[PDB]
């Protein structure tokens, strides 16, 4: 109806630069919009061997891989297949920050979702967790979604915390826009999002797999 | 059990100073443990009329009364009847800062739980949805409540918005410490709370009320 | 002129809380307006001794005691000597936040001047500088003094470091207000000032001196 | 003596994205290391009109020129003739941010600096100044200057405003790491830097002009 198949498939490009370093990421997966699940599988092309850790590149790689009660609007879907783009700050806790732009677009034809990246960021700590590798994962989360009905944008917002392998609890706030490349018909009540992302990493290219499972609930408490 | 019934009444007086005003405000009411849910009355008994919006206070008057699935270890209620201590600055997006300290305490005899509060705030602008008053109600949240194993503590985090009488939404970032009277057993791990909380006002003495309802969740996603 | 005299002396009480402890400060020293100078005496009377580091309410005990060219209008000894009230947040890098009001009135009479504060703080971590008493001084500073030429009162703008036993860099924030007791008749431009302060700590009765040189300087830029 | 000279040219290159518009500007200018002082012209050849004020973009384009006290170790252009990099976040209060990255290089040969940046941001709101174009200049501020003497890098940290045509001012945070590109030799005590910066635009091609004037100044304090 809008471009999409309980089943379908996703590349993604990003290019960036951290600490100074720059790199060029290139993945492809799969995904199950309705399902709010998404797998993919990302290499390094061009900067290997990161000398950050990987987790902070995680939610630089899609709203459209939500799971949506019918009852509140789908904006991510709606824009579909055209698609969106979004940009959203980092804010780390140890005063490093990030930036990312993203732009979606859904080739109906080849059943593929493509996400160009740009990835940007400083300031992380030499002797911090990201430059020397001590990160796990990062916990469950769950974003606000916020309608600015005038713009016909969305504002996301959520605190994030990584995990350390020493034990440990790193914190990061994520603000985001998100503007479908154009005018949406209608738009959400501001919701609640709820995500859980994981990594599993994989020595002659480095490589890794992520994975997302995200599920949408109306502001309403029983 | 725990020194809690189904259903108890409460007491709150709160000292506080905002932008250079003092002021003492005094509150009863009647509230729900299991339910998650409280309904309190204020009355102003010192600095009437607040030249400041109400909203501001309204979660510096208890975790108590949130509705806990049995599942997950209920930190507040197992402190009790002793009860708690917690602390909680107020971050909003125009610079102005408060900070708050309770302690809640629970009266088995009396089936009554009291809570003690200092406030202080600064540099509310006067040209500023508060000062102004302005301010409708605090949107509806979820909070992530996460264990400090170590030290037998809670930290709880989470974004807040109120509304303004004129459309838009005044930010408000909250970070608070949760710490029982007494070392508890077990730890819960960490959550989600939802919270509902609106205010209705009411010319002699400065007075209003509070409802809130409550509920957690846990960390798993289906 | 304005109620002062080149060598004054000061009285300072503090009632707080920080991290739920209570307590009270009281302090006597000897001061030198236009050469911008104090040096004070400070004694716990209540809740001593402190389990939180002293450097923390060192800038929570006097603007008048800043050197000012006599080009730069200024506000702080214009207001003598019915004198003025300020507001200051404290946003600690770890999370703690603090917030002080201070209440200054010089007595001509006895050629003194009062400070009367309230100061509260929460969320210090247990195993942090603060709570472990690892802080040393707060480095030298160079504070932004605006007008807000609409509403009679000035904002001051500084990034702060406290340094660590153990070598490193503690950051704080501070933001303050300041409100002249009634109406100004200039208003200055918007200006420097440059700050030190040192603490040097004296076992009956917590006790420590605190010593203050700060100088006023243009916008303009040879 | 480090390859630079009382006048020389520079040649600055910009690649950037701001909510989501990308562009390319291209700049030349005369500078006087030793006096503190460039003035330099940029234009715009891709992306142009730029949908957004300039004055963002300002900072963005060298610490080499800075007048340095003799007494005081300057660092930067003790990097020269290879130069040094560098990396700022800019936060500012409606909850932009932008990161940039530049990589600065000097040609002895042709007594000319290079500068090379990305520039990169997000979250400036439609309806805000920097959308609007009603920004007029920065404020003259001071810098802090602190060695990670472990490291061999600077950190900068300066709280930023810019004016606005309607009257009022818009803040925004700096935090700036400096790397010299290989290794020095001293490390200077931390210091403050004063700095002037002003804007004059000037309908074929955009274009427009930048003046800075900057000068160290010690910790010590008459």
């Amino acid at each position: 109806k809008h471009g999409l198949k309980e089943e379908m498939t996703m590349k993604y490009h990003m290019e960036g630069c951290v600490n100074g370093h720059k790199f060029v990421i290139t993945g492809e997966g799969i995904g199950y919009p309705f399902k709010g699940k998404q797998t993919i599988n990302l290499c390094v092309i061009e900067g290997g061997p990161l000398p950050f850790s990987e987790d902070i590149l995680s939610a630089g790689f899609d709203r459209i891989f939500t799971e949506y009660p019918q009852d509140i609007v789908d904006y991510f879907k709606n824009s579909c297949p055209a698609g969106y783009t979004w940009g959203r700050s980092f804010l780390f806790e140890d005063g490093a920050v990030c930036i990312c732009n993203v732009d979606i677009t859904v080739s109906v034809k080849e059943n593929c979702i493509y996400h160009k990246s740009i990835f940007n960021g400083v300031n992380f700590p030499a002797d911090g967790p990201v430059m020397k590798k001590m990160t796990t994962n990062w916990e469950a989360s769950c974003e606000k979604i916020m309608p600015v009905p005038k713009q016909g944008i969305l504002k996301g917002d959520v605190s994030m915390y990584l995990l350390l392998k020493d034990g440990g609890r790193y914190r990061c706030q994520f603000d985001t826009v998100y503007k479908a490349k154009s005018v949406p018909s209608k738009m959400p009540e501001w919701h609640f999002i709820q995500h859980k992302l994981l990594r599993e990493d994989r020595a002659k290219n480095q490589k890794w797999q992520l994975t997302e499972h995200a599920i949408a609930f109306p502001s309403a408490l029983a």
